[PDB]
């Protein structure tokens, strides 16, 4: 899974937490 901040893509939710569909970045832990 890619860390957070990382760009992401939006429906693949790819990243370890969640993949923020607005910035297409990583979301934070909390």
């Amino acid at each position: 899974c890619k860390p957070p901040g990382s760009k992401c893509s939006p429906s693949m939710r790819d990243c370890c937490t969640t993949c923020i569909s607005y910035t297409k970045r990583c979301r934070k832990y909390y």
